[PDB]
């Protein structure tokens, strides 16, 4: 049966195994503690929050390997000098994106606060500030030596605030080293939109609320949509075809699902996949993915057509027989 083929699935190739995400995770951990400690020595002034890991891989979501983990740098904005404006409320109108605005300039004048050094035309530039601190990771760390007394071996990748860490002989860890605005239950980070006419804007993440959301379901009821969450993430990350598909992506199918279909008890599983990949393809058809948290936002926006259509044609020829998926 279907059923009994995707509890095998994540048996046997979604779930990693809890020594291999240990070592991750005490990667990740050496990481950002020498980069704290770099930041503390050489940018002692630079207004910072604790930097903490996040990602799939400390909520239980993450799948097959081991090999992705975000480093969250929150920027400390005085509450007087700075506001966050949504981009669907500006005129270039870019849901999913936002402004970071320098306030009160006639009040609290250029050199009031240490990041006025990374404004331009009056807004917190997300490149400036990604800048700065890839002058940092990438140029002022001796990354080859700390990977020796870890035994790791760590180096930007060429998008230099990323982290190639080699910490088994062929197991690999990429982190983003992420400089952020938090804002409640969502982060503003600076990585740029797929598209050039879109850089002075921060990236809204979603990523916190969207996990709690899930969380919340499945503990409410006891349901299985996190673990068809988890067994949609490995068949995409297995699959090469299915590669732009997100972890964002997917767990919004699953929370819009959620709020079309009540019953998720362990024995529909399956019927709960099935419909999955179904209401996958009917938004891949009509190219937008809405957020659930953020209507505003189509998840697929950034999406080409022909991204889009291969990930409909791959999930529509595979309803005729899905064990294909399941690498088989």
């Amino acid at each position: 049966s279907l059923q009994e083929k995707l509890l095998s699935y994540y048996r046997n190739r979604a779930a990693i195994p809890a020594g291999e995400q240990a070592r991750a995770k005490q990667a990740a951990v050496d990481i950002c503690a020498e980069l704290a400690s770099f930041l503390r020595a050489k940018l002692p002034d630079m207004p910072l929050a604790a930097m903490y890991l996040s990602g799939s891989l400390y909520d239980d979501l993450q799948v097959v390997t081991a090999d992705h983990i975000q480093l969250i740098v929150p920027l400390v904005l005085e509450a007087a000098l700075w506001s966050c404006i949504p981009g669907e409320d500006t005129i270039m109108n870019v849901p999913g994106f936002f402004l970071v605005r320098r306030e009160n300039p006639e009040y609290f004048p250029r050199g009031s606060s240490y990041w006025d050094r990374c404004v331009v035309g009056g807004y917190l530039s997300p490149k400036t500030v990604a800048d700065t601190f890839e002058k940092v990771v990438a140029g002022s760390i001796n990354w080859p030596a700390i990977g020796s007394l870890l035994d790791y071996v760590i180096r930007p990748a060429p998008e230099a605030l990323t982290l190639e860490v080699q910490y088994e002989k062929d197991k690999h860890l990429v982190i983003d080293f992420l400089p952020s605005v938090t804002l409640g239950d969502t982060v503003l980070v600076a990585r740029p939109h797929r598209l050039a006419q879109y850089d002075n804007l921060w990236r809204l993440s979603l990523r916190p609320a969207e996990t709690a959301r899930l969380r919340a379901l499945d503990q409410a009821d006891s349901g299985c949509r996190s673990l068809c969450l988890k067994i949609l993430k490995a068949i995409c990350k297995s699959t090469p075809a299915l590669g732009h598909l997100t972890a964002s992506q997917l767990t919004n199918v699953i929370l819009h699902l959620a709020q079309e279909e009540a019953d998720w008890s362990p024995d529909m599983l399956a019927d709960r996949f099935l419909q999955a990949l179904r209401g996958l393809i009917s938004y891949l058809e009509a190219g937008v993915l809405p957020s659930a948290l953020n209507p505003k936002v189509n998840l697929f926006a950034e999406l080409t057509p022909q991204e889009i259509d291969e990930l409909g044609y791959t999930l529509y020829c595979s309803l005729s027989e899905p064990e294909v998926l399941l690498q088989t």
